[PDB]
């Protein structure tokens, strides 16, 4: 139960999710670990988003087919198959950015977030107001 301000744009094409905090692109590594990188030539930062229901999305690596997911302890990981831990509520933030809240943990406001050093934040450590949760979807 959150606000419903939605970002503009569509899911027709893959995107890079650029984090304002450290300037890192969200990356899903083949081994299933998730982090961020500033290297625009990286082959694991291309993500295809798709809508399950209005405002609910899956975020999938086009290179490996892995789905971004957040586990029971708030850690992001790459999932081989889509499940309830892979759905995120995509919303507009500060009238500009896109934020992604774990649907499975939405009551706790757990977001997808990247620290300035490029490591992911754990769910409980994310909070409205941080730069770590702010993303700009860029064309590939």
């Amino acid at each position: 139960h959150h606000h419903f301000n939605l970002p503009p744009g569509n899911y027709k094409k893959p995107k890079l999710l650029y984090c304002s905090n450290g300037g890192h692109f969200l990356r899903i590594l083949p081994d299933g670990t998730v982090d961020g990188t500033r290297d625009r030539s990286d082959q694991h930062i291309q993500l295809q988003l798709s809508a399950e229901s209005v405002g609910e999305v899956y975020i999938k690596s086009t290179e490996t087919g892995q789905y971004l997911a957040m586990d029971t302890d708030g850690l992001l990981y790459g999932s081989q198959t889509p499940n309830a831990e892979c759905l995120f509520l995509e919303r507009l933030e500060e009238n500009h950015y896109n934020t992604y809240i774990s649907k499975a943990h939405a009551e706790k406001n757990w977001f997808v977030g990247l620290k300035k050093n490029g490591s992911c934040k754990r769910g409980p450590r994310t909070h409205y107001g941080q730069k770590a949760i702010l993303f700009l979807p860029l064309p590939v």
